[PDB]
């Protein structure tokens, strides 16, 4: 139907689509499963149909760099749209083109080190929060759950880092800042509203008329005018988001108002459900790999004497911790795959590309491929080992992204979750209970997240 | 277009249609203004245009009648359809015809006398918890917001009178069970949303199949299940109205389990607003008239010395109580309009009625007619004196409708809202402050509520 012939034509094999739903009934075990089968079945390039829309992937570390580097501005600038927006059309990840370049530009320097490094103190205080909040839960010797104590630990960071603002989220659940900001969800895009959106993306026009939105209406509406409440308190009366991009409006045209909250959701959006995530992924593989957190352990002590709190630099010196946390991102790049819209007809390594096409790069199964990986569903953290750390492919194993449009959060996100762990295991130990998951299933759904949650037992190194 | 001719044809007046709008537009300063206007302009009917749909209006009780009593089963059955609804399609309030009919019968005797008398206990305890949180504003002299301790009293009502849970909401406003219910809130039919569904109701369909509905997905899903497991706790191991509902599912055909959800549902929507909302009307009222408020204090003593609590037939005793209360509905019939949709072609009272209008009574404009109530404006309570209250016209004073299809809750309210009243006169007077807005302006929405929420002075008669 009016596309359904395009691969067909250019020579690139892949699942024969239905009419109008494409492939996406092969979606029903998950974006991951139907991205390995289709490596495996199909070779180095392959195309499906998202209902009407085609989608090429790739797997070709070359063919990658020229989509991700070279042409990204000149091709490849943007990513697909998805569903109805409202003014979260001006978020740096949704905008496009010039708006894009123009917000990418107006919001990198508040990503710098030198930030980051400003920012430490404060992802720091919520360290101790979280330790006296397990502390209570191991001092009752009751399974934890990750996502919940890690979740409350994302959400405090998120509070302080962008508009200042300190709570305890896990002991005050329901403070008005803590409950919109804690329906800031990952969208499932295999989702009964996403997938319908897919086989008729031609009613996104028609909800945006609507003012129906993705993003709650109300969530949206809480932060807007709590910002403009922040705003004029601080106009007039350092050192997060907020400020920094109150100070930049003061790609040139400054940044708007409305411009200005649509990152700060952005933001949240994405530093919550992430850090909680892979936060989760990676207590469960410490706690599965009893020598993996032993040698943590001794390596934070190291640096940490006397349960040192952890500095910046200190946290850049610890190696082991540095592959753990890369090793974890190797097996849940939670990102799944990588994504761009093709704007031009092009050729590139090779390969005409019409006009048009969502290029697609299948991260989760470069991350397990046996061709470019040893034993890929262990989790083996030696592979980043400054040694072998030379041999991986920066194009192959991509956890966020690569190139103009990687993720701008890439320096924040690795600081938060290294600062939480180096002080959860100074103070406590984690090991299987029967309830866990072992082995961990990942959802069949849109999302990469656990199929149960993982459950812990938690002991105090006292 | 396509239908603006058609009551230019039949002789009928009204304000000229826009294409598209028709006359929406004039719902700029709200239902209730744009009803007088029409009913002042235009005489004793009028015809306008909610978009395409042709809409008139009727003001003669004898019309009045034949719609909503003789002619209610064969011709005038059900509402019109408003948006997209899900499974609450078979809510009774919503549901059509033989569908309706059988859960009229299917639900009525959970409404009569004898179970409102068995559940007036479980009101009463409520009625104390309102006093206490009453008392705990009253003895720190802060103004007090009605709709905020009266939405705590409604909503304690109906977790007990509906499902056994027993909540202090005020004090407990973050309980899953409380959080959830309170977002069942009135629908403002002036609302974007709402006017686009009049302009695109063809959309309505879109919607439906997206399984997007004007019931948040998840209120409905919390409920479904919360109630799958009282159902299943009781069953096995008296008195509200989910296990008046299960008894009855042991017309014909019992009650679908998904029917009795559904139900559960539209009595907390119901019961919660509009009880808040005219719990408020009244005090504003009595704080405003000193007087009435103290005629109604001594009356109250009368039939319970020395704070007797409240019982059913004491209820039913008072009169001045029962005045004060049609006056505030007189005023404030937050309904605001009754509709029927005309099946077939008919012809009542003289006049033709082509299939698919909708017939509407302009309830609040009638209630405030000057042509049928002297001084419509001021609160006068003898209006409804057991001398007067014969020469008031049933199908002019209609704050629940009237014939098979009135409000079944009825009792309910009326005894829910007294004996809320009669607790709280027994121990508070109620007085303005300067932030009181003296007049109340009603809301220019789509709603019957103040512009500006009630504030009032309590005092302890202590
Ligand atoms: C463990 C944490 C995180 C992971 C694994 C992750 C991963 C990713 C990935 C794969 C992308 C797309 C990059 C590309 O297209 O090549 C991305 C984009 C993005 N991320 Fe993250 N992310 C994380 C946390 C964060 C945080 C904390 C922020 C905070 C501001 C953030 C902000 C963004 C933005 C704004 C983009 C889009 C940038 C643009 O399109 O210009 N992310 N992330
Ligand atoms: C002060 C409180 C209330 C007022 C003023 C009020 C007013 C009304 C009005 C005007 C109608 C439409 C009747 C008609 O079309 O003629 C109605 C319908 C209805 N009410 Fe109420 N109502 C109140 C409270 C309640 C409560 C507590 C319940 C609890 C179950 C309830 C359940 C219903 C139902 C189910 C209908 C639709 C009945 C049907 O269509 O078969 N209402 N109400
Ligand atoms: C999908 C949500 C997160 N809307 C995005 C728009 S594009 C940023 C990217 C989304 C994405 C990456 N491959 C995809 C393949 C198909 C469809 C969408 C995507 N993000 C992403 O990794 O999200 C998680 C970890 C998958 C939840 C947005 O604006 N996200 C802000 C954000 C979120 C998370 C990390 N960093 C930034
Ligand atoms: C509109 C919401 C309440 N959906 C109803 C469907 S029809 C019951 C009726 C609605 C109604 C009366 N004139 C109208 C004129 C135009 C459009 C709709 C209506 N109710 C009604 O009085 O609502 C309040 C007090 C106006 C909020 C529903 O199912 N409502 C359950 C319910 C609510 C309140 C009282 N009793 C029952």
């Amino acid at each position: 139907t009016h596309s359904h012939g395009l691969f067909k034509k250019l020579g690139i094999p892949g699942p024969t689509p239905l009419p109008f739903l494409g492939n996406i009934l092969s979606y029903h075990k998950g974006f991951c499963m139907f991205d390995m089968e289709c490596h495996k079945k199909y070779g180095k390039v392959w195309g499906f149909y998202d209902g009407q829309q085609p989608v090429l992937a790739i797997t070709d570390p070359d063919m990658i760099k020229t989509v991700l580097v070279k042409e990204c501005y000149s091709v490849f600038t943007n990513r697909r749209p998805f569903g109805p927006v409202g003014f979260m059309k001006s978020a740096i990840s949704i905008a496009e083109d010039e708006e894009w370049k123009r917000l990418r530009s107006l919001l990198s320097p508040t990503f710098t080190s030198g930030k980051l490094k400003e920012m430490v103190p404060i992802i720091a205080q919520y360290g101790d929060v979280l330790v006296r909040n397990l502390r209570r839960e191991a001092e009752t010797g009751k399974p934890v759950t990750l996502k919940d104590v890690f979740g409350a630990y994302s959400m405090d960071v998120i509070t302080s880092t962008s508009f200042g603002v300190n709570i305890d989220s896990l002991n005050n659940p329901q403070d008005p800042f803590v409950e919109n900001t804690k329906k800031l969800l990952r969208f499932d895009f295999l989702d009964p509203f996403f997938l319908s959106i897919t086989v008729f993306p031609f009613l996104i026009p028609i909800l945006e008329v609507l003012n129906i939105c993705v993003f709650p209406r109300e969530v949206t509406n809480f932060l807007r005018k709590s910002v403009k409440r922040m705003k004029e308190s601080r106009l007039e009366d350092r050192v997060d988001f907020l400020q920094l991009m109150i100070d930049s409006q003061n790609s040139h045209k400054a940044l708007s108002d409305l411009e200005l909250v649509a990152q700060s959701i952005i933001f949240i959006f994405a530093g919550y459900e992430t850090t909680s995530s892979v936060l989760s992924f990676i207590m469960y593989e410490l706690a599965t790999h009893p020598d993996v957190q032993q040698k943590l352990q001794e390596e934070i002590d190291a640096v940490l004497p006397n349960k040192a709190p952890p500095t910046y630099d200190t946290v850049l010196q610890m190696e082991y911790l540095d592959m753990v946390v890369n090793e974890t991102l190797r097996l849940f790049p939670i990102a799944m795959r990588l994504e761009r819209v093709c704007k031009k007809d092009v050729e590139i390594n090779g390969m005409f590309i019409p006009k048009g096409v969502v290029v697609m790069i299948p991260s989760y199964a470069l991350h397990r491929d046996p061709k470019y990986w040893t034993e890929p569903e262990k989790f083996l953290p030696e592979r980043f080992s400054k040694k072998n750390k030379d041999n991986i492919d920066p194009y192959i194993y991509t956890p966020f992204g690569s190139g103009p449009r990687n993720c701008i959060g890439m320096r924040f996100a690795l600081m938060n979750m290294k600062l939480a762990l180096i002080r959860v295991l100074q103070n406590f130990s984690f090991k299987p209970c029967k309830e866990t998951q072992i082995p961990l299933k990942l959802s069949l759904g849109g999302l990469l997240q656990p199929e149960k949650p993982v459950v812990l037992k938690v002991e105090s190194r006292d």
